[PDB]
C-alpha cells in the first residue's frame, strides 16, 4: 500500500542547506548536550532539571508543551515519571513524532551517563526544533494539516530485569492514555480525505523513534515494511549527502552506509512497542548492534563519536525538512 502523504524529494538547494554544519551549529548542539550529559535516574534531581530544561527550550521556540506525569508501581515500589510532548502545531490534524527516552539506566555497578542511552537522541531532537525553527515555524502558518511533534519519553528502562511490566513505563502510559482520548477528522484541522481518526493515537503519521545514537559507525535497517517508504527516504537522503561531499569521514573517498538498504531479522524491544500494537507505523533508528559500550559505565561523553553524530544531524534535518517540505 502507498503511503498516505506524497513524499516530495528534497531540491537540491535545501539538501546542501541541511548538509551545512558550521562551527556556530557543533557549538550550538555541543551547548545542548552539555545539559543531558549527566546521571538521570527516575526521580531525581538531575533528572528534574534536564526535564525543566527540555520543556523550558522548547516553551521558548513558541512550541505548545505538556508534560505527561503519572506514578507508577515499579519493583522498586511506587515511582514518578513525566513524558514530555512538544508540538509545533497542536490543531494540525497529523503528526511526524520524533522521539526518544530521557531517563537513564540505575545501574548496579555504579554512576551511569547514558551517553548514547539516550543524552544524544534528546540533545538531537532539541537541535532540530532549535535549527529548525525559523523553517518551522514559516511551516505551521500553511494550514496543510501536518506538524512535528517532540516526545521524550520517561521510565524507558527497567529497574530490576528487563519486562513487560518493568519496562517502558512512560511509552505504555502514554500510548494507552491517547489511544483511549478519543476524537475525529471534523475536530480537527486538515486530515487527509482517506483518514480514519478515532481517537489521539491516530494522528501519530509515523513515530520515528531515536536511541543508542553517538557511537560510530552505526548499522540501522529497516525493521518494519509498513515504513518502508518513509526508511528509503533515509537511505537517499544519507546517499545524497555522500554524493555532495557533505559527510564527515577520516579519508578522502569514503562514504558512509549507516542506513542499509536492507531489512534485518531482529526483534528489539523499545518504546516503539505499545505505539505498534496500536497500529502507529514506525521508523526505529537504532543500530544492530547496539554499541560496545551499551549498559556499561564506559557510555560516557568521551566514548561519543562526534563526526559521526554531525553526519546523523544532516541526515535528520534533510529528513525532517524533506518530510515536512520546509
Amino acid at each position: 500500500l502507498k503511503w498516505p502523504r506524497d513524499l516530495r524529494p528534497l531540491a537540491h538547494h535545501d539538501l546542501l542547506y541541511m548538509g551545512q554544519i558550521s562551527e556556530e551549529d557543533r557549538g550550538d548542539f555541543n551547548a545542548t548536550l552539555r545539559n543531558f550529559l549527566v546521571p538521570r535516574v527516575v526521580g531525581s534531581q538531575k533528572h528534574r532539571e534536564v526535564r525543566e530544561f527540555i520543556v523550558r527550550s522548547l516553551k521558548d521556540l513558541d512550541w505548545d508543551v505538556e508534560e505527561d506525569c503519572f506514578d507508577g508501581q515499579t519493583p522498586h515500589g511506587i515511582k514518578p515519571f513525566c513524558n514530555v510532548i512538544a508540538t509545533l502545531n497542536p490543531s494540525a490534524c497529523h503528526r511526524l513524532v520524533l522521539a526518544c527516552h530521557y531517563d537513564s539506566l540505575l545501574h548496579k555497578e555504579g554512576t551511569f551517563i547514558g551517553a548514547t542511552d539516550s543524552a544524544v537522541p534528546c540533545a538531537q531532537l532539541l537541535y532540530l526544533a532549535r535549527s529548525l525553527n525559523g523553517k518551522l515555524q514559516n511551516q505551521k502558518t500553511r494550514g496543510d494539516g501536518l506538524t512535528l511533534q517532540l516526545v521524550f519519553f520517561d521510565g524507558e528502562e527497567a529497574f530490576e530485569r528487563w519486562s513487560s511490566h518493568d519496562s517502558l513505563y512512560g511509552s505504555r502510559h502514554l500510548a494507552q492514555k491517547w489511544h483511549e482520548d478519543r476524537t475525529s477528522a471534523e475536530r480537527l484541522e486538515s486530515c487527509l480525505e482517506r483518514s480514519e481518526i478515532a481517537n489521539q493515537i491516530d494522528r501519530m503519521e509515523v513515530m520515528v523513534l531515536l536511541d543508542l545514537l553517538g557511537a560510530e559507525n552505526p548499522r540501522f535497517y529497516s525493521y518494519f515494511g509498513e515504513t518502508q517508504p518513509v526508511y528509503r527516504r533515509l537511505v537517499n537522503i544519507e546517499s545524497r549527502l555522500n554524493d555532495a561531499g557533505l559527510m564527515e569521514l577520516p579519508r578522502r573517498r569514503r562514504r558512509t552506509n549507516y542506513f542499509s538498504n536492507s531489512s534485518t531479522v531482529g526483534f528489539i524491544e523499545d518504546d516503539h512497542i505499545p505505539f505498534l500494537k496500536r497500529s502507529v507505523p514506525i521508523v526505529h533508528i537504532i543500530p544492530s548492534p547496539f554499541p560496545d559500550v551499551w549498559h556499561t559505565l564506559d557510555d560516557n561523553e568521551q566514548n561519543l563519536h562526534h563526526p559521526t553524530i554531525s553526519n546523523l544531524n544532516k541526515i535528520f534535518k534533510a529528513f525532517v525538512s524533506e518530510y515536512l517540505q520546509l
